[PDB]
């Protein structure tokens, strides 16, 4: 588990995210795609973006990166407590995505990256390690549901 002092860091940067989710989504999955090309194949509905312009200009992927860490921050409001949002998340990510444990890591990467990147003032190493931690939390109990299911 983070301890309460490590939950509180995690939601403080969690709410300078929510001023503007939408850049954040937008940033998160352009640094996943492109640090990480094999993950923009998942999605079909992105695979026709080659280059970062097109990425950035793509209103599609801003509107995703919106959903896609809305999503995140109802989990990281639950502090561990999650297990209602990640048994249904773990099954489409598994069964439907098909997406492996290690592009997990990858987006934990990108979005530790890119909140460092615009909050290095409440992103300093200890609520670095806050925020590792908590993906940690959630990517492990994903793991333990894709290893329930035999994925693969
Ligand atoms: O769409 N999950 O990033
Ligand atoms: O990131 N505020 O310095």
């Amino acid at each position: 588990g983070l301890s309460d002092g490590e939950w509180q860091q995690v939601l403080n940067v969690w709410g300078k995210v929510e001023a503007d989710i939408a850049g954040h989504g937008q940033e998160v999955l352009i640094r996943l795609f492109t640090g990480h090309p094999e993950t923009l194949e998942k999605f079909d509905k992105f695979k026709h973006l080659k280059t970062e312009a097109e990425m950035k200009a793509s209103e599609d992927l801003k509107k995703h990166g919106t959903v896609v860490l809305t999503a995140l921050g109802g989990i990281l409001k639950k502090k561990g407590h999650h297990e209602a949002e990640l048994k249904p998340l773990a099954q489409s990510h598994a069964t439907k995505h098909k997406i492996p444990i290690k592009y997990l890591e990858f987006i934990s990467d990108a979005i530790i990256h890119v909140l460092h990147s615009k909050h290095p003032g409440d992103f300093g190493a200890d609520a670095q390690g806050a925020m590792t931690k908590a993906l940690e939390l959630f990517r492990n109990d994903i793991a333990a549901k894709y290893k329930e299911l035999g994925f693969q």
